[PDB]
């Protein structure tokens, strides 16, 4: 019914309720998958035709997602550099994925959290995240 949206060329954001079918991904030229679903072990291996990455996030309130920004950005960038689609996805919702996406836009395009988020809303105006990551994104903004 619904598919991952291309935020920037080669950068895809998938909502939990999106069709993560392998054929659909091959068709979009997506070869890299960044899974930000919580409570999973750290992994980075090749899975079929894809380079699968899974970061060790915890859904506990004390968990800091921002610390994974550098490695997430490096992964997304390495994919886009090689002209390969990269997918940021979470089975738990849209919040962690859009947060990693916004962080990437902030650093890559040299934008503030608000500007980067507005860019995301241009391509996916329906998006409705929670506010659990405002503080981390605002804090990450200072880093730039
Ligand atoms: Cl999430």
């Amino acid at each position: 019914a619904s598919f991952p949206v291309e935020i920037l060329p080669f950068l895809y954001l998938g909502c939990a309720k999106d069709s993560t079918n392998l054929d659909v991904l091959e068709e979009f030229g997506i070869k890299y998958i960044l899974n930000v679903t919580p409570n999973l072990p750290n992994l980075f291996e090749n899975a079929g035709e894809f380079k699968y990455k899974q970061i060790p996030i915890s859904d506990h309130w004390s968990q800091n997602l921002s610390q994974f920004f550098p490695e997430a950005i490096s992964f997304i960038d390495e994919a886009r550099g090689k002209n390969c689609g990269v997918l940021v996805h979470s089975l738990a919702g849209i919040s962690r994925s859009v947060t990693v996406t916004v962080a990437y836009l902030m650093q890559k395009l040299n934008l503030s959290m608000n500007d980067a988020y507005d860019i995301v809303k241009m391509k996916k105006s329906n998006i409705s995240p929670n506010f659990n990551f405002m503080g981390q994104l605002l804090d990450f903004e200072r880093t730039l």
